[PDB]
């Protein structure tokens, strides 16, 4: 027998959050000609994902190619074509952990 030993009551404490610089988290510019090719490109693609694992996985998934490009801006453009655009915002915020810190959205 004991004395009052039951249900024992423990910490948890807390983390600390930390900002760098805001003004983009993830980068997305839509190009179409008014016909049906639809086109779509991304950037801010972490370290964890390469071009080979996100065109590997995108071609797999639903034949998504994810190639990359070399813009003026910076030289990083993640080509992506399909009719998924919803799908790769989807995907790649549920993939990058919940992020929408920002983003760069084009405008055409």
């Amino acid at each position: 027998m004991s004395i009052e030993n039951l249900k024992s009551f423990d910490p948890f404490a807390d983390t600390g959050d930390d900002e760098t610089a805001t003004s983009n988290y993830i980068h997305i510019r839509i190009q179409q000609r008014n016909g049906r090719k639809t086109l779509t490109t991304v950037q801010g693609v972490p370290e964890e994902y390469d071009l080979k694992r996100i065109l590997k996985v995108l071609k797999k998934d639903f034949a998504c190619n994810g190639n990359i490009v070399k813009d003026p801006e910076m030289g990083e453009i993640i080509q992506l074509q399909g009719d998924q655009r919803a799908k790769v915002c989807e995907f790649m915020i549920s993939q990058l952990g919940l992020q929408k810190k920002n983003i760069k959205i084009h405008g055409f």
